[PDB]
């Protein structure tokens, strides 16, 4: 059997990429056993701080004090290994003295990986010349709720059953309108629920999206959920898209802090959904550094542009924005979804346990507004339509005006702005404060 | 024409990457026009350093002066752009002023490739409805050898015509020999050149390459070429392999820095070999990001790992690493071929100009060695054989010994080295004017 001619470039496949996912962060280490010490360091209160690239093979880190993984000197012990042949059964790294002026390793570390948390624990080697042995514990990743506040009564309209499901019906009526059969359709018409104009409805996905005008309700709903949330808490907008974060080899710091979320910001790390690997490798490749550079950053671009916006309607903008990006940002930081204390709740499940606090999943609407982070980035959406605005002024001066529709600063009607009647729902539009059972009601409509 | 339904993760295509690779680095800026202007900033003596993914389509910069743009505090200027139907005819980027307090853009600016070349290009101030000009020249990536510097004496026995064929023959015997004909063998039997002893020789591309013991020549003659380089000049080796640059994002000055090549160990970047994209890919690859973090930092654990080296024997040990890590270290490290004043030197043209100092190419072995950056991997390479001795002495007490050959620090044979007479061309199995044309006549022989 001969061995490789030469070398090609061997980037990390599936089980790879998922172990690295497993390794990379901040864990909490203990020494134990008769002869288990490293010189300068204490057998208690360790850290061991991994990392791997997107691809990566190779796995690098630092094993100290807390305080000196985030310090500006050189950590004590320093981390090399590989992952070929590696599995959760047998991880392998090598620990070298930084204080001993030589690379050659003098430790033999082995690991088993079980069950963001996890466990890293065995064997260790003096490479110098027994029963030495380690615990690691992951930290969990922190959820923005832990870190971003939302304070009494603002987190009361959130949680509250009049708005979740407000939130939830208006997105599900216009995103399956053009699904929903004409019985269904009359169904909703008949209890005042229908997207936009009687007989004339702003469905937000058929084949004429871009066109109808629902891009203006989604820009303008969401102006008018701000207004009200603003009235009660400073919410600002991001003015810049958080990047991802600074890899371990560039800034050691910069990378622990961020697997403690300071600012709510960090990208939850991506989860592996069970039997569905379409879907895992979905939500991987839009939460990845690559879909930043690829996806992310060309939307801050465009959407700053004068004269890529100035080719466009509102409504235009809004679909583009909504169905692109909007939706991206959404599960980009989304976290994975909890309990009182899996799968995704149903559309349907009115259980009581899901209108918590701790329900605030950013993939359903039902619950994504009250996750902090919801605020920043609808923020952000926001006050590009500004930027849009300055666009046709520059391009199309005095094409576009501004103007005050429902308490909110707006736009009227012109060759640029396809409708003056935005949709906030029945206030707006019922031809049959808001009824909880009504709403119940239509969503199974909508739901079979 | 229906919009997308939805985002999809969209990385670069070959010619925004390439387009990428254009741009990525320092530029030198003047303003031209009778009103160009940049509030704060002189019209001539500018820089523009911009970064783009590896397969991003974002477009990242600044625009200052270059002492500003080395400095901690943000730079006047920033660029936010995008790629999206860009070319060599249109590059698109806006400017924020961040003196300003505002992330609105400030200037739409545009340029053209003027065909490491030139930008020309406008800005429009985007608070009017002018001449303003810019004229941009990309900074030469310097070569490794115009920042360290080999000495007259070390230099001088390199580049003579005796040690570029040898070290060219050298190779060529051994990665042909299994392919030559027993005509062509014989020749070089009968002129002393063929690799290895007489009738049982070592060839290194062959089926039977890892057990032939082939290896061991590679590792004593470097080890040989070492001990007498560094008889003439300090030539340390690397430690630890250099990573690839640091994002712009999270460390411009260290970016910029790197363009600056200051310690001679920078990634040249990869060059398009005109009508051949199999090489113009695999090149790309192995200098890349990826590269590093999926191939050579696994070189670097594994060959630190004594549980890895302690299975190998030295013949094994030395050929998986020359065919694998050792070839790809050279065209990682190699800036492009040029005449001594496009295309590759064919092996057997001997026209006097190949031989100049400024023939440093990494890719031949006719030329590799004057290099700067040849000494440096090749003593970390050399360093890894003492790694492979303490391996077998933990696992294998007693079964390798050191011994002297050749003047130079060795092993003897045993179970884990399976020969001890290790080939160095006619000096050990076989008036300069005479074997320079026996080496001319012997290379045109495989050559033909
Ligand atoms: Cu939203
Ligand atoms: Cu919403
Ligand atoms: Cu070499
Ligand atoms: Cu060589």
């Amino acid at each position: 059997p001969q061995t490789p001619d030469e070398a090609s470039l061997d980037l990390a496949a599936t089980d790879g990429i998922r172990l690295g996912d497993r390794l990379r962060g901040l864990w909490d280490l203990r020494l134990v056993g008769g002869d288990a010490e490293l010189p300068g360091l204490p057998r208690e209160g360790l850290q061991l701080v991994l990392d791997v690239a997107p691809k990566g093979r190779g796995l690098i880190g630092y094993l100290d004090t807390p305080e000196r993984l985030l310090a500006a000197e050189p950590p004590r012990f320093r981390v090399l290994g590989d992952l070929l042949g590696a599995s959760s059964a047998s991880i392998r790294w090598r620990l070298v003295d930084q204080a001993s002026g030589s690379v050659a390793p003098t430790h033999d570390c082995s690991a088993v990986f079980d069950e963001g948390d996890g466990t890293l624990s065995g064997r260790i080697q003096r490479l110098e010349r027994e029963d030495f042995r380690f615990v690691a514990v992951k930290r969990h990743f922190p959820l923005a709720h832990e870190r971003i506040v939302l304070n009494e009564k603002l987190l009361g309209w959130l949680v509250s059953p009049q708005h979740r499901l407000f939130h939830q019906l208006w997105h599900a009526s216009r995103d399956k309108w053009h699904r929903l059969s004409e019985k269904q359709r009359n169904a909703l018409r008949g209890v005042g629920w229908q997207p936009g104009p009687l007989d004339r409805e702003r469905d937000a996905r058929g084949p004429r999206k871009d066109r109808n005008a629902s891009g203006i309700d989604f820009f303008f709903m969401h102006r008018h959920m701000l207004h009200t949330a603003r009235s009660m808490q400073d919410l600002p907008s991001w003015e810049r898209l958080p990047r991802p974060v600074v890899p371990l080899e560039y800034d050691r710091p910069g990378f622990i802090r961020y697997f403690d979320n300071p600012d709510g910001f960090s990208v939850p790390p991506a989860w592996v959904a069970v039997d569905d690997d379409e879907y895992s490798e979905w939500l991987h490749g839009l939460k990845s550094a690559e879909a930043y550079h690829a996806n992310f950053l060309v939307w801050e671009s465009q959407y700053q542009d004068p004269a890529y916006l100035a080719k466009l309607t509102l409504g235009q903008f809004g679909s583009e924005l909504e169905l692109g990006m909007h939706d991206w940002l959404h599960m980009r930081w989304a976290s994975v979804t909890r309990d009182p204390s899996m799968t995704d709740r149903f559309p349907a499940d009115f259980a009581p346990r899901w209108f918590r606090p701790e329900n605030d999943f950013l993939g359903d609407p039902f619950s994504s507004h009250v996750n902090p982070v919801f605020w920043s980035f609808h923020g952000w959406i926001d006050d590009r339509i500004e930027d849009w605005y300055r666009a046709h002024e520059r391009f199309h001066p005095g094409e576009v005006q501004r103007r005050e529709v429902e308490g909110i600063q707006w736009f009227a009607p012109g060759r640029w702005v396809e409708v003056g009647d935005p949709w906030l729902g029945p206030a707006t539009h019922g031809c049959g404060e808001l009824d909880v059972e009504t709403m119940k009601l239509a969503l199974r409509i909508i739901f079979s």
